[PDB]
């Protein structure tokens, strides 16, 4: 195995792809150099195209150490790689170096499958699509479905839904093609991976227990995870008819200052709607208070509501909108958050007592 | 107590003075025109003035640091800060934000020991960021060896000196300061050295040093910082120095400093040993691990002596090179079996210490 790349066509394949875990596959066989890396729960493969002279063959090598090396290597370096015996020699002018290898036929697989949902999208929708939702997956939940994404087709939309229980994210994009209804659940380092893709459109294909991105020279491919992801439809409230609408930064930041005299561990915060006007208060076990009034456009009925601030921080910092719209329904149940000029995502938070 | 202060004006004093639950507040004083803020862990103390140019009453309180840190920050900028106190709660109000912060009594706010200042100076802000920011680095953080975990502050003739080291490798940096001064050092305990560099921006402000016995104190314009010394002996740096390296190696701190970083890959997780071989303006950079992977770099340099090898711990070169931030660099060496003085190339200000190994 033998082959010569400028430094700058390896760096981004080896930062995808990056005991025998810890190892990359590489292997040059007709026109290519690929790159794989795996966890055995998903693998990202690169290809790049050899315009040098070049020889076939595979082993596999410490993918960090590798990365260093060319990373740390000048701006425009020429990298030879060639296998000696059972070390891969690197050579960059008058830089050497001998790395361990591993044999490639020890390199593991994923399990073959096949497609059964097939669409292309703009890079940039999905990355709208995952930004949206991402900070309302579960952390470790027993749940283990909650941990990770759902991607459901509908229609033409590709839709994405997260939520730990207590609040929940969901946004829709059309995708202009007539998609079967289906639904997939990617876990938590899929959903990470995939977005780190995301730099050329975007084609997908999903298998029963499979998902793939392919983008430009790059194809990732993670496992699913099994369970009943629950239905954000039966989550969004029926008819939440009290709407109240504010500017996104002026309302992030009262909550943010009141935030600071909540309790630190339940992060409780209270709202007081009247005509035209938002009351928030917060107080602490230390007896410390915090109150914030803001105009807002409201002409419903009064009403009290109670809500843990992290929460609703976390919806505001997401829409990176210019205003809001909260849609109420009394003070016992679950509060929508919207961009005021977008219905495309929505975000659902239960109350506190 | 009241004041009424623009946030911005708060901002930077609330920075200076945050780092027994009351050491967790911050001491407020409105007296003479002047709002001062004062934060303290026992060892060292901040205190920070604050010009009253808006009506003020007198009086004195303490509140917790970070929340009233977090709320004048969190407020929009410009915002007029209105502050005072309520029984046994601190009211800060500002637009239709309010805020009612528990306190605790100025009188039970701890002070230093008063003490007398008996060597002083004054030198440009910029001149002791360069003597602490030079040495910083090398000091030890947790040693039990307590007199190392800080830093030497020398004066002799008319310089400064500072002085780092964790026993393994040293930093050394001497300044000119204009002032005829006693010959005389303290050791400055690490934490004090962090907050010294962080109250010094290197403006046109006078820094002004009082040393007393067991004290130190800087003060720059509006700002305050007293220590505590580390009460020890600290070692002699005249005989850490390698005596009259024989032999100097001159390269682009750029190039050696890339080629050991690559080299340093292939090293030694925890011992970190990388070889030199010096030739004719040619320098070989070696290392291995215990996997028996190897890295070598060949670089151009400037040298005219003696064939020679040396190795070091590669983690304590990088440290250095990325300290002296130079075009060029100086490597004084002797042998295989002496300690390498490091420098830039075109300044004797700051010199550094590095031990051989054998590999
Ligand atoms: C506690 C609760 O009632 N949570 C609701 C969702 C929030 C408003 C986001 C809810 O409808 N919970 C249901 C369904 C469910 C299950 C898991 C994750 C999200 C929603 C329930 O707890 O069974
Ligand atoms: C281990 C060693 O010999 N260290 C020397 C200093 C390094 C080259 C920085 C050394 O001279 N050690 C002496 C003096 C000393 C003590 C504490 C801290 C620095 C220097 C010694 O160990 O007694
Ligand atoms: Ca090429
Ligand atoms: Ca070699
Ligand atoms: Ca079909
Ligand atoms: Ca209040
Ligand atoms: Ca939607
Ligand atoms: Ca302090
Ligand atoms: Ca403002
Ligand atoms: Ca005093
Ligand atoms: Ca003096
Ligand atoms: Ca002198
Ligand atoms: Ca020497
Ligand atoms: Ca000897
Ligand atoms: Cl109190």
């Amino acid at each position: 195995m033998k082959f010569t790349v400028e430094r700058e066509h390896l760096l981004k394949p080896l930062q995808q792809v990056s005991p025998i875990l810890g190892n990359l596959l590489l292997q040059v066989a007709d026109g290519t150099l690929s790159l794989t890396g795996t966890d055995l729960e998903m693998e990202m493969v690169a290809r790049v195209a050899l315009v040098q002279p070049h020889e076939p063959g595979a082993t596999t090598v410490p993918a960090r150490k590798f990365f260093d090396i060319c990373r740390g290597l000048p701006e425009g370096a020429e990298i030879a790689v060639q296998l000696e015996g059972e070390r891969m020699l690197v050579r960059s002018g008058r830089s050497r170096f001998s790395l361990s290898t591993l044999p490639a036929a020890d390199f593991p697989n994923l399990d073959d499958w096949q497609s059964e949902v097939e669409f292309t999208l703009p890079q940039a929708t999905m990355k709208r699509l995952i930004e949206a939702t991402q900070f309302s997956m579960a952390h470790q939940d027993v749940r283990y479905y909650l941990n990770g994404m759902l991607f459901e087709t509908e229609g033409e939309e590709l839709r994405t839904v997260a939520t730990d229980g207590h609040r929940l994210a969901v946004c829709s994009m059309p995708i202009g093609q007539s998609l079967p209804s289906h639904s997939v659940i990617v876990p938590r380092k899929g959903v990470i991976e995939l977005m780190r893709m995301l730099d050329n459109p975007l084609r997908v294909q999903i298998g029963s227990n499979n998902i793939r991105a392919h983008v430009g020279d790059f194809i990732f491919t993670s496992k699913l995870v099994d369970g009943r992801f629950p239905d954000y439809r039966r989550v969004l409230p029926k008819n939440p008819d009290k709407h109240l609408e504010a500017g996104c930064d002026l309302l992030k930041q009262a909550f943010a200052r009141a935030a600071i005299l909540s309790n630190e561990k339940f992060r409780g915060v209270r709202l007081y709607v009247s005509e035209n006007q938002l009351k928030i208060t917060a107080n602490n076990p230390e007896q410390e208070e915090a109150e914030e009034i803001l105009d807002v456009t409201y002409s419903g009925a009064e009403m009290e509501i109670g809500f843990n601030v992290s929460y609703v921080l976390d919806v505001l910092n997401a829409l990176k909108c210019e205003n809001v719209r909260m849609m109420l329904t009394d003070s016992v149940s679950s509060v929508q958050i919207e961009d005021a000029a977008s219905q495309s995502a929505a975000y659902v938070v239960m109350p506190m007592r």
